[PDB]
């Protein structure tokens, strides 16, 4: 599924991401835009052989099992393909574990490089939430 901007913000808000660990909703929408262009079916290979999956590009080295990342973990206890669903529950619940790991949203390189220090509230401007 390709979400609209405000549709994704509302979905994220209902699943409890708004101000989760102090990150206002616009941070999450900004990260999703630059990680996946709001497409739940996004996948992208990494140089180390791991793969990033779904709307928040969650990687198979640490967080999910895809059966082809040797020596990896599965800390969200899910198959990586669950992260490609039109239902974002698994992505959101796994992202809550990631953002709580110690480095906050800096775990998402694209958030650090494209969202951190910018007016992220612009990403939810105009939305009925
Ligand atoms: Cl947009
Ligand atoms: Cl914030
Ligand atoms: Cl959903
Ligand atoms: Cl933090
Ligand atoms: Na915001
Ligand atoms: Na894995």
């Amino acid at each position: 599924k390709v979400f609209g901007r405000c549709e994704l913000a509302a979905a994220m808000k209902r699943h409890g991401l708004d101000n989760y660990r102090g990150y206002s909703l616009g941070n999450w929408v900004c990260a999703a835009k630059f990680e996946s262009n709001f497409n739940t079916q996004a996948t992208n290979r990494n140089t180390d052989g791991s793969t990033d999956y779904g709307i928040l590009q969650i990687n198979s080295r640490w967080w999910c099992n895809d059966g082809r990342t040797p020596g990896s973990r599965n800390l969200c206890n899910i198959p990586c393909s669950a992260l490609l669903s039109s239902d974002i529950t698994a992505s959101v619940n796994c992202a809550k574990k990631i953002v709580s790991d110690g480095n906050g949203m800096n775990a998402w390189v694209a958030w650090r490089n494209r969202c951190k220090g910018t007016d992220v509230q612009a990403w939810i401007r105009g939305c009925r939430l």
